[PDB]
């Protein structure tokens, strides 16, 4: 038969086509990406049905049976800094998974969330500040790139010098290009580096930060994190903490910018703001694809998947499922998007929703209030999309702030 490759331009050129298209003739389809087959979940009640299976492992340190384990977001990683990347909640099983996230929930809450949102207002503020108020100026470097990074830098109690660094390094885990393999591998160990050097720093200097808060965190039944656990956990909060926001922040603006109707119902009603965010987080779902690794055969919407494969669950194919969502390629800030998938779903779902939805508020209220004249300075059509199954974005978008 054809198998479908993720790595053809069909998947990055009006690619929400193209997963219709899979999805009517096969909710659950193999392919080819990076060399190896997988399977690629588009239907929603597929993908939710997968989330929600745990014979569909989300740990790639786990051995089987003459059985290479190759998550393809680990592309050109050295296995020790794979295990570094790997050893947090996102990256384990029960019972493993469930101490890590209990100690992990015991310091990252809501509180200390909520506690944040006059800093992340105010840092919004100065970076509005400092853009101006008239011309053409770069809404993701200006403004959606450093406010989810500094904010994310004061939770983790990341100074000044050593900020910006990762910023470089994030961008090249991104994509999973096999030419930039061995590029992609030393960003990965740059960050390693990094945050063994913060984990350390904050032993000796102990502050009010979650990693100081972390690294004494400990529970009478499950004890406390271990060195490698602590170290993988402070760098993938550090990562996932900003690059998922950057998206949100800057998809969000493209999307109320060419979406005029919607954008005046945002500034008419500031209550129907937590909901475009979320709209915005349906409509094009930043984690585009999680992957999953079949320990077990499992049979997914009457499909058999194999027995050690590897699962691609398509998250933001989900959220355009039409059973699911009607009309699903409208932007509409008003449907209900109860169910979306951008989050996750079942023991992985997102730890960090609260900071995530507080960002786009505070971020996009802001931007939107401060300059009602605010456009594209590109045709729509013209708008670069990163090429990335992983973590979709925008990473250059130009805004005329006076109109
Ligand atoms: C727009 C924002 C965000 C989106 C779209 C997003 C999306 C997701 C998704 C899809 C998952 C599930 C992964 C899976 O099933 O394998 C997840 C997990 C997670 N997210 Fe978020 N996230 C966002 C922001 C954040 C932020 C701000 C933080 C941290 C401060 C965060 C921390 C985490 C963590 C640690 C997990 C793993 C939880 C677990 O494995 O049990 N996220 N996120
Ligand atoms: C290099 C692979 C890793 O990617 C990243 O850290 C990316 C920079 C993040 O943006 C990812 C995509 C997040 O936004 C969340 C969706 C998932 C995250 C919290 C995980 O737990 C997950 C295991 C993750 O660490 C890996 C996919």
């Amino acid at each position: 038969a054809t198998v479908p490759d993720l790595e053809s331009d069909s998947f990055h050129v009006d690619w929400y086509s193209t997963y219709a298209e899979l999805r009517e003739t096969a909710p659950v389809t193999p392919v080819r990406f990076l060399g190896q087959d997988a399977w690629l979940v588009t239907g929603y009640d597929e993908a939710k049905a997968a989330l929600s299976d745990l014979r569909l492992s989300s740990d790639p340190k786990k051995k089987y049976p003459g059985v290479e384990v190759e998550f393809p977001a680990y592309l050109g990683f050295p296995e020790d800094v794979r295990n570094y990347f790997a050893t947090n909640m996102g990256t384990s099983d029960p019972p493993t998974h469930t101490r890590l996230r209990k100690l992990v929930s015991q310091e990252f809450t809501v509180r200390r969330v909520e506690a944040m949102r006059p800093r992340v207002e105010q840092i919004t503020a100065e970076l509005l500040d400092e853009v101006g108020d008239s011309g053409v100026v770069d809404i993701v470097d200006r403004f959606a790139h450093p406010l989810p990074i500094k904010v994310i830098c004061e939770l983790l109690g990341v100074d000044e010098a050593a900020r910006g660094a990762f910023g470089r390094w994030s961008s090249e885990i991104l994509v999973m290009d096999p030419e930039r393999a061995e590029q992609r591998g030393q960003a990965a160990r740059e960050v390693v580096n990094f945050i063994l050097d913060l984990v350390e720093r904050r032993r000796t200097e102990p502050g009010d930060d979650l990693l100081s808060a972390l690294i004494s965190v400990q529970d009478d039944d499950d004890g406390r994190l271990s060195a490698d656990e602590l170290t993988s956990i402070a760098l993938v909060l550090l990562l996932a903490g900003f690059e998922a926001s950057v998206s949100l922040i800057g998809i969000g603006t493209y999307l109320l910018l060419t979406h005029p109707d919607q954008l005046a119902l945002v500034r008419a009603d500031p209550s129907a703001l937590p909901n475009a965010v979320e709209e915005i987080l349906r409509y094009i779902a930043p984690p585009e694809t999680t992957t999953r690794f079949a320990a077990e055969e499992v049979e997914i919407g009457g499909v058999a998947i194999p027995q050690y494969s590897t699962v691609l669950v398509a998250n933001g194919a989900a959220n355009r499922d039409p059973s699911q969502f009607p009309d699903p390629h409208r932007f509409d800030v008003t449907r209900d998007t109860r169910g979306h998938l951008s989050f996750g779903q079942g023991i992985h779902f997102c730890m960090g929703r609260p900071l995530a939805k507080l960002e786009g508020e505070v971020a996009l209220r802001a931007l939107f209030g401060r300059f009602p004249a605010l456009s594209l300075g590109i045709d729509a059509d013209d708008v670069v999309w990163r090429r990335s199954l992983l973590l979709r974005g925008i990473d250059h978008l130009p805004v005329r702030l006076d109109g």
